[PDB]
């Protein structure tokens, strides 16, 4: 690809979070708590899953960024329509208002219904976001094997302003309590 000239400066909305998340002063990392942190309960927080929201809204135009994952067993990551559900149970789709990969059990999957098997012969350890929203595309690079795709959302129906999408995992295994962190430019 030849995306990183449309890079934006992401930060994470504590306002969002699930009230376990601990995020950095910088507002560019994100990790799962060993507990609550300790803050007040709001209808933006997202309650059953381990769930952030960039600060950044999105309705024009095409925006890049970059997310390290090295050491994780399981995340989720992309963008989001603003009015998703927060509260209670519900599956990562297009027609709930997400366009999301992830890694879970050794495997990476996008985020349509039913989910899709990726192909990554290089197990990535920084994913670069691409969103062109008047063409209706999000796609996912793989910044260790040198920029390769990884899958392309097309012929998205956004519905309205986007935000920047993040699940750090749980951490049952003791295996995945290391950070999201938004890379520099
Ligand atoms: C399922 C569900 N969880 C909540 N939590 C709150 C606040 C206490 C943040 C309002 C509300 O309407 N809901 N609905
Ligand atoms: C949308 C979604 N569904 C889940 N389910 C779980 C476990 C209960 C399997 C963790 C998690 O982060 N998410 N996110």
């Amino acid at each position: 690809h030849h995306h990183h000239h449309h890079m934006v400066h992401i930060t994470l909305d504590r306002n969002t979070a699930n009230s376990w998340l601990i995020i950095s002063k910088d507002r560019r990392q994100v990790r799962m708590g060993d507990t609550h942190q300790n803050v007040s309960d709001n209808k933006e927080r997202f309650s059953n899953y381990p769930m952030v929201l960039g600060a950044q809204r999105f309705s024009s135009g095409k925006m890049y960024w970059e997310v390290d994952v090295t050491q994780k067993e399981a995340w989720d990551l992309g963008v989001c329509r603003d009015s998703v559900q927060r509260k209670g149970q519900f599956s990562l789709s297009p027609e709930n208002g997400f366009w999301t990969i992830w890694l879970w059990q050794d495997s990476y999957e996008a985020g349509t219904s039913p989910q899709t098997t990726l192909h990554i012969q290089v197990p990535p350890c920084q994913i670069g976001i691409f969103v062109d929203y008047e063409a209706g595309v999000v796609s996912f690079y793989n910044i260790t094997d040198h920029g390769s795709l990884i899958y392309t959302f097309s012929e998205c129906v956004f519905a309205g302003p986007l935000r920047p999408f993040f699940n750090v995992g749980f951490n049952y295994s003791g295996g995945n309590a290391a950070p999201l962190k938004l890379c520099p430019l």
